[PDB]
């Protein structure tokens, strides 16, 4: 019964037929990353990822810069108001570009599962918290909804800046991969963990304006509430990341 | 439990519900019981009760004893000193930090007092007003606020209980106003003004806790606490803009 509510149009793609097959794959993703992958790595060498790295992570910069494009073009630059942007269902080349768009930043969400898989292999235990492990379980896990029953809207606001961050964050990932001799002109770290605070203030803000907008007729109005408490979350994880990482100096840059 | 209870502030130790967890969470299990499940049975087969001068000298007493623990935060810190950044709990025995461990306290225990709310709720049947906002907030701020007494009774912690108090007097008053009947209620176009203020509340109380993540060298020793006050904040932002939302802006609860 639930189910009727569906968007038809994403029906036959990639892990959009129900919630079960992506549930199995990020059951195995925690229990890999948390309790497998470490015990597995205990009596080995870490492995000398470098190169692969470096590659997945100039793939992940490009990769968004084009859903961040997409994005734009499906709506955002092209007519959006930033205020009750509504999910268009019909079969029009514009609102299946939107449709088709989400679905990427959701397969990119699996994608990035990549980081932890590389913390695992190469013995950097310090970096698999609860902040990193929970924000790439849920963010995959919750974006299988927002896919299914609203692909479009204002809903996909927090995903347009998301992929215009994840550009820096990743090129800061991608240079510190380089190794510890390229690490110590990464002065600016705090200024990306800056970034990527404000931006969750800027999602809270933007999404907050639905609880006020009189005759907003979004479709869903269920994911104004998840999309402004998961930013209240990342937000709170990224001030205890601040808190440990610079005021008391646990991770400071090189 | 003993080793952590090593910790508590012995200045606080006899003071009334302060020696152990214990007692409150049986007066909150109790009073959880009694508003969600016993008290609507008992009154689904009754007439509602008329305690509207009950309700007035209520609302009326909460107004001053706000202006009171409003004066007595602003005298004990906020206003003599404290520079609304790093302020750290003062453990000692001197007039002042005693007079703030004191205000704590009357602090918390106003919470029990505030728990007469939602009995008004139940025996006037006002059923609508016994949301899930309301009895999560009524019980979650006493149940806290009996750690922030036993161990941190003081300093940059208070500084949502000193805001607290300043609008719990505008909120009352127009609690007061309301219970005043029909023809009174008319006079209250300002409902939404209040919930704008208590919305502002919460975003200020989270822009201040944020700095403690942010200040090196700040001397404050609980900063557990600095994560509560900060999620606590979030949540009740979130559900006060869901009340916003269905009061308002679907006019389930518009002023009269
Ligand atoms: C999260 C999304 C938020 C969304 C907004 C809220 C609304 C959501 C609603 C959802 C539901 C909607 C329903 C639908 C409605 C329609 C953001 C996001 O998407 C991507 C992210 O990655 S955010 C989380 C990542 N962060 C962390 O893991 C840790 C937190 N720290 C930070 O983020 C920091 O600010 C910083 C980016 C600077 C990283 O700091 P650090 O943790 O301290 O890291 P290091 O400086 O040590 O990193 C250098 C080491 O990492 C190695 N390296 C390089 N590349 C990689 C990769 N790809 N993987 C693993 N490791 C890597 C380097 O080699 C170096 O290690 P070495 O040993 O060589 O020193
Ligand atoms: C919460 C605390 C925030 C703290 C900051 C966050 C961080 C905290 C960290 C804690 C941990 C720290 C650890 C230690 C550190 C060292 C706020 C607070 O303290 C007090 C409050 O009361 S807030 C919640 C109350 N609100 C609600 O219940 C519902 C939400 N709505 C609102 O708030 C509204 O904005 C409004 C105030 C306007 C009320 O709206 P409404 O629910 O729609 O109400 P009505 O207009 O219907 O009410 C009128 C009817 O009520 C009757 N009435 C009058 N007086 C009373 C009383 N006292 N009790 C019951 N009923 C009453 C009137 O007669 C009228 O009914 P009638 O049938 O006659 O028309
Ligand atoms: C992906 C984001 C980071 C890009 C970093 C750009 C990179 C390094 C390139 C190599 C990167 C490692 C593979 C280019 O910068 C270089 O660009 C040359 C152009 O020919 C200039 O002639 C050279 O002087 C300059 O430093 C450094 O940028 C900055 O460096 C500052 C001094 O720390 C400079 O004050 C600043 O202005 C410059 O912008
Ligand atoms: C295509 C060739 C690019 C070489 C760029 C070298 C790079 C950046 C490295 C970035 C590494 C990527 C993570 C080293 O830069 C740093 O070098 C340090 C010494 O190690 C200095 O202590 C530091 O202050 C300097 O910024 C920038 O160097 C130059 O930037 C010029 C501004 O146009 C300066 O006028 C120049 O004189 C400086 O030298
Ligand atoms: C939210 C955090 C965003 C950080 C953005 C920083 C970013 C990219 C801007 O980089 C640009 O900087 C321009 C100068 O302003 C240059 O003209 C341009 O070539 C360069 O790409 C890299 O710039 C820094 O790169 C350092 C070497 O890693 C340099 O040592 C540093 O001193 C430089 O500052
Ligand atoms: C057990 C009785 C006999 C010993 C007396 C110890 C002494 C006085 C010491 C005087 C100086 C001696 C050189 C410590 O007293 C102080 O000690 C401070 C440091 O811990 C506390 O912060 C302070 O609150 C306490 O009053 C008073 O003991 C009791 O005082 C109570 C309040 O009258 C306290 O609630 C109680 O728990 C404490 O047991
Ligand atoms: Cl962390
Ligand atoms: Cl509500």
């Amino acid at each position: 019964n639930w189910i009727k509510d569906a968007d038809p149009r994403v029906e036959d793609w990639l892990l959009m037929s129900s919630p079960l097959p992506q549930t199995i794959l990020l059951g195995f993703y925690v229990y890999f990353v948390t309790s497998l992958g470490p015990k597995l790595m205990e009596n080995r060498k870490p492995f000398e990822l470098k190169k692969a790295m470096i590659t997945y992570n100039f793939f992940i910069v490009l990769f968004s810069v084009y859903m961040c494009y997409e994005f734009v073009m499906s709506g955002w630059g092209i007519g959006y108001s930033f205020r009750c942007d509504i999910v268009d269902y019909s079969r029009s080349p514009t609102a299946l570009r939107m449709a088709r768009t989400c679905w990427l930043y959701y397969f990119s969400k699996f994608i990035e599962l990549l980081d932890t898989i590389f913390f695992v292999l190469r013995k950097k235990n310090s970096q698999v918290t609860f902040l990193h492990v929970f924000h790439h379980t849920i963010m995959p896990w919750t974006w299988w909804f927002g896919v299914k029953f609203a692909a479009g809207g204002l809903g996909t606001f927090h995903a347009l800046l998301n992929t215009a961050v994840h550009v820096v964050m990743y090129s800061y990932y991608g240079l510190s991969a380089l190794g510890p001799a390229y690490q110590k002109y990464l002065w600016w770290k705090k200024y990306l963990t800056s970034l990527q605070l404000v931006q969750f203030v800027i999602v809270a803000i933007h999404i907050s304006q639905f609880f006020f907008m009189e005759d907003c007729k979004y479709q869903f109005p269920v994911f104004a509430c998840i999309i402004m408490s998961y930013s209240f979350m990342f937000l709170l994880l990224f001030l205890h990341f601040w808190y440990r990482a610079y005021t008391k100096g646990q991770r400071l840059p090189k």
